[PDB]
């Protein structure tokens, strides 16, 4: 983002009576007090979605979306402390970097000479990734994981919503698109911003989840295909369109539906004999003859970013807004319980391993092993997020025969 383009300065002039309209980033930075550009471009923010934090200001009150509330009442070299300690904890998990994505007013940007400088790009002086804070004290650099007792955030990135051409306030436009939300603007912010953008590095176990999703998946369609032999499935919105049990006899149709972002689907809009397949394609009822697996909004980890209207931004290898996760939708279905089927060739006790072996009197080894990886990955599942509905009459007894 070249630092001559012009900033649009109309949402600035409460703030700062009397500001120019002509106004370009490389004057406005020099006006803020002080890596081409503080300032980045909506294509270069999406790439870096998880290093979002909200920002805003309103003595003056500091807001992040992570919900906090600082008044600089304390002073500014108390606060710059908290500052680096809170988005260090909150994003060493995350991301490489910080963007404050702002619905610029004015103070908050005259307030970042307070917490923030900047300089050449640096590397942490205790590792290889890129410095992000530093400190006075020692005057040494850090990343977010070493910068504990670090004063000062070090070449933050931002961006102004307010630039992307919007008519009316930050609050008119948050509540058309989102019903459930200075912090509640910072949060606002950010959420308006995710809903323009969406409705990526490896950070964790993308890779583990990823396979164990794919294990699940036919293990569990292979069973119930067995169970209840079933003539056609109807796998309604597969995004590669492959059958994810490929030596089964039935007949797969394939249904295309684009990962839904913003409301889940209607049914009526989107199949009554045989079996329906929704893995992760969100409707707002499942019909009764249904396998589905759906992302719980709800859950916990660095791979899902709060998102709009009680949705979320699942960043996994791709960013998926996903729509808030509705008890309600699985109302004809019943909670997949775990069990582990094989009919491969040939110490375990379960109930749940459904081998002849077991069947037989004694899991062999290989089942065993094979269980044993299976739960793993089933857990890891269930850790990440996901959850597991089938049809009511599914019953793991009729795989025995
Ligand atoms: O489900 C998988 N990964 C987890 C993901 N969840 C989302 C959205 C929140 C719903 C996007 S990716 C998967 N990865 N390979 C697979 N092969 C077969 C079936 C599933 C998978
Ligand atoms: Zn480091
Ligand atoms: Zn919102
Ligand atoms: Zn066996």
């Amino acid at each position: 983002l070249s630092v001559d383009t012009k900033f649009k300065t109309e949402g600035l002039c409460v703030d700062i009576p009397g500001i120019p309209k002509d106004m370009t980033y490389r004057r406005l930075i020099s006006m803020m007090g002080f890596y081409p550009n503080m300032f980045i471009t909506r294509e270069e923010a999406i790439r870096h979605v998880r290093a979002w934090i909200g920002f805003d200001v309103e003595p003056l009150q500091l807001g992040f979306s992570t919900g906090v509330n600082l008044v600089a009442g304390l002073p500014w070299n108390v606060v710059r402390i908290k500052i680096v300690q809170m988005l260090s904890d909150t994003l060493k998990n995350l991301s490489d970097r910080v963007v404050f994505v702002l619905w610029a007013h004015g103070f908050e940007l005259t307030s970042m000479k307070y917490f923030v400088k900047i300089g050449p790009e640096r590397t942490c002086c205790l590792c290889d990734r890129r410095a992000t804070c530093f400190s006075t004290a020692s005057d040494t650099y850090a990343c977010w994981h070493h910068s504990i007792g670090f004063d000062y955030v070090y070449n933050p990135f931002m961006i102004d919503v307010q630039q992307w051409g919007f008519t009316g306030n930050l609050q008119s436009n948050h509540d058309l698109y989102c019903q459930v939300h200075a912090s509640c603007d910072a949060i606002m912010t950010r959420c308006l911003a995710v809903h323009e953008c969406f409705v990526y590095p490896i950070i964790g176990d993308e890779l583990k989840i990823n396979a164990a999703c794919r294990k699940v998946q036919h293990m569990v369609v292979k069973a119930a295909l067995l169970a209840d032999k079933f003539p056609v499935l109807h796998d309604i919105g597969n995004p590669k369109a492959i059958k994810c049990v490929p030596q089964a006899d039935v007949e797969w149709k394939f249904y295309d539906a684009q990962p839904c972002s913003d409301k889940a689907y209607k049914i009526e809009e989107l199949f009554t004999d045989g079996v329906c397949l929704f893995w992760n394609c969100n409707v707002d009822r499942y019909p009764a003859n249904s396998i589905v697996c759906r992302f719980d909004t709800r859950v916990l980890s660095n791979l899902n970013l709060p998102g709009c209207d009680g949705g979320s931004l699942y960043v996994n290898k791709h960013a998926f807004h996903t729509p808030a996760f509705d008890k309600s939708a699985f109302v004809n279905l019943k909670q997949l319980p775990f069990f582990y089927y094989s009919d491969s060739p040939c110490p375990l006790k379960s109930a749940t391993c459904i081998t002849r072996c077991n069947l037989g009197g004694a899991v062999c080894r290989h089942h065993a092993n094979e269980y044993r990886l299976y739960l793993d990955a089933y857990n890891m599942m269930i850790s990440a997020g996901f959850s597991l509905w089938v049809y009511k009459q599914f019953d793991t007894y009729n795989l025995w025969n």
